[PDB]
């Protein structure tokens, strides 16, 4: 509640008669470092006294359980408390703080390296988490009476396990907040910069961990669940590959004009970077597959509605395989219920096939991707908007350039010209 300048030490020290305007900014944007690890560290204690240290919620599980849902959150709150005790000095010593841009760089540098592993676990402890809430009775029972404590805040464990990955990818937009108010001062804007380098690097190799550990794991669960048996064989494994979409879709005839809404063929698609396999579900964790084609080899196009003078086949497009798994062309007709996942399909299926001009939107309220082609947005994140169709948006987000859908509800539009070019600069700065 209270800020920098309204502190009573501040206050008493009569600094603020004189103070310029910039060097008030700048110790506030010091002072906000400080707070703000504070309450995730005090957050990181709730969830290691409560949920990490409940001898009731371990035995619910297996150690390997625990492991995955845990996972090294204690050398995370480790490395949180010795950073947030080296600023704490600063603060403690002086009314006016010289500088913290050493203090970021060095743990950025040589301290944060748990968080690399933290975030890298995010596929694992979320699977776990499900697993345990879809089928483990005693540990929703004694979940459920944690988070009735008071200590809880009436936040869920879920909540508390994600506050890593939310603290690691804000650092860089606290750092770059302190550059700028830190201009005035050459050799410590300097300083700042170097900063700010060292945070995004480190939020950077963050955010690859956990995306060669999810495709990993999905192109190994998937090599497992796809059948190439009546096909001719497709090594699924490869370093590289990573899944774009997958999902069902209605098989549309041309041979039938009179199609119903009831009993309605179906294929499911699994769309990767460089291929797409065209499968009929037969279980949860079986797919046989018919056809797939290298995605350099697909064209779609949306098909038209029947000329005139409630249709079955509502959002209608058509996939033409130019080179299929036999070597000969195809065409799949398809149907979605849906003109955004029609939208999302097409735009998938292109995607192999000026930032400054995008339009802005700010995001209101968090959004938890549900689906691969979904975005995972914090609220106040920037995005710049590619597509909108039927209360969804594609966007680029302005910190790290991540890509993905989200419900148009969820942001509210930038207008203002001046915020508009400032976040395009900022964009630059914070890009790696």
């Amino acid at each position: 509640q209270l800020t920098w300048s309204q502190l009573p030490e501040v206050l008493e020290s009569g600094v603020l008669d004189t103070l310029s305007t910039e060097e008030r900014k700048r110790q506030e944007a010091i002072f906000e470092i400080l707070t703000s690890e504070f309450s995730y560290l005090h957050s990181l204690s709730i969830l290691v006294t409560e949920f990490l240290q409940s001898r009731e919620l371990r035995a619910t599980m297996t150690q390997t359980e625990h492991h995955h849902l845990f996972s090294n959150i204690l050398d995370v709150m480790s490395a949180s408390q010795k950073f947030f005790e080296a600023l704490e000095q600063r603060h403690k010593a002086q009314v006016c703080v010289e500088d913290i841009s050493d203090i970021l760089e060095d743990h950025a540098q040589h301290h944060f390296h748990p968080y690399i592993a933290y975030c890298s676990n995010e596929v694992y402890q979320q699977r776990t988490l499900q697993k345990l809430s879809n089928s483990n009775a005693a540990f929703r029972d004694v979940l459920k009476e944690i988070e009735k404590r008071p200590a809880c805040g009436g936040l869920p464990m879920i909540s508390f396990l994600i506050l890593p990955m939310q603290r690691v990818t804000r650092l860089p937009l606290l750092t770059d907040t302190l550059c700028l108010k830190t201009q005035g001062h050459p050799e410590r804007y300097k300083a700042a910069s170097q900063a700010l380098k060292a945070i995004s690097k480190l939020v950077k190799q963050c955010n690859e961990g956990a995306h060669k550990m999810e495709r990993t794991e999905q192109i190994y669960t998937l090599n497992m669940q796809l059948d190439f048996g009546k096909v001719k064989s497709l090594p699924l494994i490869s370093a590289s590959r990573w899944l774009l979409k997958r999902g069902e879709l209605f098989l549309l005839e041309e041979s039938s004009i009179f199609r119903k809404i009831a009993s309605r063929p179906t294929c499911y698609l699994f769309l990767f970077n460089d291929v797409l396999v065209v499968t009929k579900k037969k279980s949860e964790e079986s797919y046989l597959v018919q056809d797939y084609a290298q995605l350099d080899h697909v064209q779609v196009r949306k098909l038209e509605p029947s000329e005139p003078l409630s249709s079955s086949v509502p959002y209608p497009f058509q996939v033409n395989l130019l080179h299929n798994s036999e070597g000969r062309q195809e065409q799949i007709l398809l149907s979605s219920d849906s003109a955004s996942d029609r939208a999302r399909w097409i735009t998938a299926l292109t995607y192999k096939e000026n930032k400054g001009e995008l339009p802005q939107v700010e995001v209101t309220k968090a959004y938890f991707a549900k689906q691969a082609d979904e975005i995972t947005l914090q609220q106040a994140d920037i995005v710049l908007v590619l597509q909108e169709e039927d209360g969804w948006l594609h966007g680029e987000r302005l910190r790290d350039g991540e890509t993905g859908w989200f419900p148009e509800s969820f942001a509210h539009s930038i207008t203002s010209r001046v915020a508009v070019e400032g976040n395009v600069r900022r964009m630059e700065r914070l890009r790696v």
